[PDB]
């Protein structure tokens, strides 16, 4: 499996209750749903860079699969997380380890579309993107 690519998202399910669970305040929450980032994200060996991109905010992730690595959520949730992402057969799987139980997510590919389930106690979001061409 290999992730490289660009990737517009297609449609974000229960979002607002898994913001709900992490305790984004209701303003911000309002504002975070009405966003549709892109997704940039180069794969190279074990070095992954995945950028969630939108006006309200870049969000950047780089980092070896099997490392684990500080990961500064302070622009989300207000928090800080141990974060590991490994692989899982063709999933890439990733647990932050933090103040809330059950934190993390996996990604998948299935034909052109990236599958993103996020999770934290009990409350899953789930978020698909399709993979396109034209460059920004
Ligand atoms: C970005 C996401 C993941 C990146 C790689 C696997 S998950 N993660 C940080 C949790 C998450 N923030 C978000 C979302 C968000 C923004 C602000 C507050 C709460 C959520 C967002 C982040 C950045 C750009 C645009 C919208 N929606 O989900």
């Amino acid at each position: 499996v290999d992730f490289t690519g660009y990737w517009k998202m297609l449609v974000n399910e229960n979002f607002e209750e898994y913001l709900r669970a992490l305790d984004v305040n209701v303003a911000l929450r309002k504002i975070a749903n009405l966003l549709k980032p892109d997704k940039e994200i180069v794969q190279d060996g074990d070095h992954m860079i995945i950028r969630t991109l939108s006006t309200f905010r870049n969000y950047i992730m780089d980092f070896q699969v099997g490392k684990e690595f500080e990961e500064d959520l302070t622009g989300i949730d207000d928090r800080k997380c141990m974060t590991t992402v490994s692989w899982d057969g063709d999933k890439l799987q990733c647990v932050q380890k933090g103040e809330k139980e059950g934190r993390g997510w996996t990604q998948w590919i299935e034909g052109d579309e990236l599958h993103l389930e996020m999770r934290v106690e009990g409350v899953v979001c789930k978020q698909v993107f399709k993979k396109v061409q034209h460059h920004h």
